[PDB]
């Protein structure tokens, strides 16, 4: 109940944090893994905002309050947590850096914030679960149920005293950025991805795609959000495999709850069906990840390293299926 708020110690501590110099160079690369640097994650986000948007984009105090309160409103769930938030924001940073002038100052600031906030207050349950069992959230939010909640949580945090990093925008730009953030968070509903990718693929192939057309921009930003949300599949294989362990930890816990309610879960969420995981991952890469990065690379050529890495990980799941896995640690 209610929106959590960071301590004075938390945000002043972030304000005084300095990132090690060696990491500056690494943070620029798509394949960077934040995993080994947990104490640095909020600082890494500051660095990224400052480098993409400028050190004077946001009031430092308000930015640090905002970031540390965001962290406190992610739950201690296995996957949809603070680590995932920062990972997704880093992918967006890398995309923005490589495509900087295609996006406005307002878009870049909105999108980095949108990524950091896009899974706020996730409870470890899917839209499928919330709607099957008529959680109050599904009554309030008929479609894109959790994503509408994540956006509401974002607005809640911005409304905390001293947390409104967007207050200094003109009334007009303020409305525009909240709309950028809303559309971007809603776009993280994978249900909407399939239609979005199909549309973009067609606009690209026919040559009608036009980034001066707001509806096209929205769709391209949507596909960027998908690419960033799924970016664990673009890391080096050991990182991808460890992250999959966390994703499935969540899935199996939801599946367990469904069993208690008399319903057999999908195999993906069934802890007694772990043998089907490699084929399930193959399915996910073929149906979701590979097409996403394929179309993204067509539209934004600098994003090709994401696709190449995704392809390498597909090959790894294939090796698993053929019985070729080597030693893994968890
Ligand atoms: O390495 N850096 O700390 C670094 C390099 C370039 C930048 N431009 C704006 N902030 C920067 C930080
Ligand atoms: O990294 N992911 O976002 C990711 C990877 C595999 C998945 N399987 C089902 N959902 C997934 C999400
Ligand atoms: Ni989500
Ligand atoms: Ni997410």
């Amino acid at each position: 109940a209610g929106t959590s708020i960071c301590t004075s110690e938390e945000w002043q501590g972030l304000m005084q944090f300095t990132l090690p110099v060696r990491l500056c160079k690494e943070i620029e690369l798509f394949h960077f893994d934040i995993g080994p640097f947990e104490n640095m994650w909020p600082g890494i986000f500051v660095y990224m905002v400052h480098r993409s948007c400028g050190t004077s984009c946001f009031e430092l105090e308000k930015l640090c309050r905002f970031i540390m309160s965001v962290k406190k409103n992610y739950r201690r769930v296995p996957y949809h947590n603070w680590k995932h938030a920062v990972t997704v924001a880093h992918c967006m940073y890398a995309i923005l850096q490589n495509n900087h002038t295609l996006f406005t100052d307002l878009e870049r600031k909105g999108l980095l914030i949108a990524c950091l906030c896009h899974d706020l207050d996730h409870r470890g349950f899917s839209n499928s679960y919330l709607q099957k069992f008529d959680h109050p959230l599904a009554a309030l939010y008929s479609t894109s149920t959790m994503e509408q909640h994540h956006f509401s949580q974002t607005v809640s945090i911005l409304q905390l005293e001293g947390h409104n990093i967007f207050s200094t925008l003109s009334s007009s730009e303020y409305e525009q950025v909240l709309e950028i953030i809303r559309k971007a968070i809603i776009a993280t509903d994978l249900a909407l991805y399939f239609g979005n990718r199909k549309q973009l693929e067609e606009m690209y192939q026919t040559g009608s795609l036009n980034l001066n057309n707001q509806s096209h921009r929205d769709r391209v930003i949507g596909l960027m959000m998908t690419a960033c949300d799924l970016c664990s599949v673009t890391k080096l294989w050991p990182v991808t495999k460890l992250t999959a362990n966390d994703i499935y930890a969540e899935f199996w816990a939801e599946g367990d709850e469904m069993k208690k309610l008399g319903i057999q879960p999908i195999p993906m969420m069934d802890r007694d069906k772990k043998d089907e995981v490699p084929q399930g991952q193959l399915g996910f890469y073929n149906a979701v990840a590979i097409p996403c990065y394929t179309t993204l690379t067509q539209i934004l050529p600098p994003t090709e390293p994401l696709l190449k890495a995704c392809r390498d990980n597909l090959s790894q799941w294939e090796k698993v299926i053929r019985g070729e896995e080597t030693a893994t640690w968890i």
